[PDB]
């Protein structure tokens, strides 16, 4: 179906872009990945930008529109073990605000030591019954007062961080995941605790393969215009406009993609005005 | 008294960045003109000397230094203190349409800019005064589509005017009142003067930033930024000296926007910070 | 001394309007602002006390004290982020007044959220996608805010995570070191107090108005300054004769340029009347 | 079908004109009748607002709304002299602005003493061969500036000041007025001055005669409920709002009509948003 706008993602930028876009009598379209403002719950696998209007390629649905708003945010990095592909959905995940309300009164582990994982963790300290952070440093590269706040929970609540330590296997059955192999990288001693989900936090890339060809990228973010002449998230092809962390590998915060998604709205607009 | 960090302002952006700055355990102080933690100053600055380290803050009384700064002054309409307005003003000049636009009944006037303010304006005084007149330093208008093509059906049917690409560079007049502008096409650079009863200056909220003249480059009167995609995109051409929300934004200004260009004032003060020693 | 039959307190519409029809009157008036014949004077200075007690009224500036037979009150009103109670102590930690700036740190955690007007249910509204729970306080009975919100307010109070709490004042936020965890509420019909769990409290009440040096001599109400309103004339007078109020001061309704300028005419106009008389 | 609109709005000076530019501004699609904005030069004799939606009868043609906002203005007050209806449209006037350039190089007067007629009285200066402004009182009740622009002409102009003054008698013939009788209500003294033309301008009475048995008024004012709770234009009938001079006895500015103008159509439009 045609549409003045879609947007794809919804996260904070896609969000306050819908906002915004709503509020100029848009009627904008969220295209998000299955886990006045319309939501379509579907994944693109292709577009096709170099026509008026843009195509979008849908699991089974194809989509037209006049402006395009990318904030597709960014997508874990797994770390490639055999048994992690083997439990996804099932005990292995990638996404604690996702899948993390299904393990209320479980035990569950955190695998990185960045700021997804930390507030992984803490997220996860609120529902699940304790979480064990898994980390190959010594040392944290989260905010301060993020470490605080998870270092409080280590040594008062339900939280118990392993340093100096790799995933070696995840181990299950039929039901799902059930036990971890981990490994202190220091003094290669093995051990095995039980858990009933891990979630995979270690590092996040952009999800923009699908426009790999049409519009220009550098290290998988989608370059945007920017400035302060207006015009600020717009990519090469005029009326495609990119927001959030798909467009921003230094500050990645909810605040800063909010404001970038403000502005591919407010751009779009003044694309459409002028059609 | 010296601190690592102080930020100038109170409105969104002044306050995500205070907020960031105390979650990266900065301490930092706002310093605001109204009268992980933070602090509050109430104070006016009147004064700065940014050419050495540590910067230099004058209040009322009271001097502060700093290593980092994060200006987030935002933007306030004005009503008072254009210029030539003091020895012409309810008399010829006016910020405000709805307020001495009738006094201009039958008679010629000018609005000067070229955003909604500007052309609400004109399209306001088109119904009282016998022409109006719109002179922008652009060739487009920024503003709304409904807005602009309502301005246009009155500019091809009525009584409005448009002239492209110029400034106010002077309000002509006496003692009864205005009755001429001299106009500069910017492109051209040729002079002109137009009779007028009335001008009506239209900008908007402007930046609160002459205090800043000479010091930081700034482009009509907003705080130039490096912007971009490679970080700092907060900093001024002083390095250690940051911009955030309307002061440096003359497009989006929303409290959203200042609040992520807060944000990203105070993630760049603090890499400054961890690299000075 | 520094003596002036009529001085004009702020810089906008109504302000501005008040300085050009008494300038009209031949009145030479002074607008002291607090940025940086048939004539007007402006003063840049700010005005932190004032006594309308005695005749001639007096304002406390900076450095210099005023006197005037007629005073008129423009003063406007502004949004506050910062100077809410128990904010400094819990700023960025539990106590904001901008939910588009920290909203994000309250994912799957219970909020709050005070006042009644559009800033209150756009706040609320937002708040709705991040928060577990938002709860919306309000001191009236009914809400001040355009019917399209109230809808989509009630949807989400009636279907989805939005509490609202009636008639209800916030008096104390309660927390420690770490933050906030909780807030102390009363009923204003019925005087009883009540404590709920809150992880963070979001203050919104929209520009508010530049008063607070009138208080205890000027009748006001939720800070905007009373007025004699009505078809009769001296619209604008308060309380006491001869100091009258226009724009947004004494407005919590239209707030619009235009209205602000019809209020500031209407003080002028009220003032050369009570001049006239003196 | 057609007839009918949302919003309908009666007058196009400063508070009809401020009205339609708010009411658009929220896209009610306003039509302003005058004796996104659609315009209609129409006159309105009747109306209904007993019942919903509103009736208003024009000449020919007959409308309905959901909303109305009255904004019909004044219009000028007569002395109430025989001789005064005898020559209207014929050397008697009460709009300058109207009549005003038939009196090129031609001395006429003026009757009374506030703003109106000190403008009208400068307005005619820079036609009339000479401008004879008549008023009862010893001063002027207008604003500085204008006495000051008027006393100017007074003395180094031709406009020509009578005080303490009243016009007993319009004098003329088949071709119009020619002369005028006065008298000097402190001493009793009448004087006879040629006029080619005189225009009254000694006050506005508000058009709402049509309004009578369904609008609370007082003195030809439609009473409003005013006020700092909101609605503050709405009549008795709820939907029906005021705006401008036809509910303003006091202030009577441009500004402060295009404020109440404003006022009403807010007040319509929240009004509009509870029908449903
Ligand atoms: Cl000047
Ligand atoms: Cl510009
Ligand atoms: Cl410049
Ligand atoms: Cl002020
Ligand atoms: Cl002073
Ligand atoms: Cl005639």
């Amino acid at each position: 179906n045609h549409h003045k706008l879609i947007i794809l993602g919804s996260g904070p930028a896609g969000y306050t872009a819908a906002i915004y876009a709503a509020r100029a009598n848009l009627k904008p379209v969220i295209i998000t990945g299955m886990q006045d403002t319309q939501i379509v719950y579907d994944t693109i696998n292709a577009v096709d930008l170099q026509n008026k209007p843009f195509k979008l390629v849908g699991e089974v649905e194809q989509y037209t529109c006049d402006t395009l708003i990318i904030a597709t945010g960014a997508t874990a990095k797994y770390l490639g073990l055999e048994s992690e592909e083997k439990f996804m959905g099932k005990g292995v995940s990638a996404c604690a605000t996702c899948d993390g309300f299904f393990y209320k009164n479980k035990d569950v582990a955190v695998v990185g030591g960045g700021n997804t994982a930390v507030e992984e963790a803490l997220f996860l300290s609120n529902i699940a019954k304790s979480v064990t952070l898994i980390h190959r440093r010594d040392t944290l590269r989260s905010e301060k007062i993020l470490i605080d706040k998870l270092m409080e929970k280590a040594q008062h609540g339900n939280i118990n961080i392993i340093w100096n330590t790799t995933l070696e296997e995840v181990l299950g059955d039929d039901m799902g995941v059930n036990a971890l192999r981990i490994k202190n990288i220091k003094t290669n001693e093995e051990s095995q605790m039980g858990v009933a989900g891990v979630f995979i936090a270690i590092g996040h890339t952009p999800n923009t393969s699908i426009f790999a060809g049409q519009l220009e990228m550098e290290n998988g973010y989608i370059k945007v215009k920017s400035g302060l002449a207006g015009d600020a998230t717009q990519t090469n092809i005029k009326g495609v406009f990119a927001a959030g962390d798909v467009a921003d590998h230094v500050y990645k915060q909810a605040v800063t993609s909010a404001g970038t998604g403000c502005m591919a709205a407010l751009d779009a607009e003044k694309y459409l005005d002028n059609l």
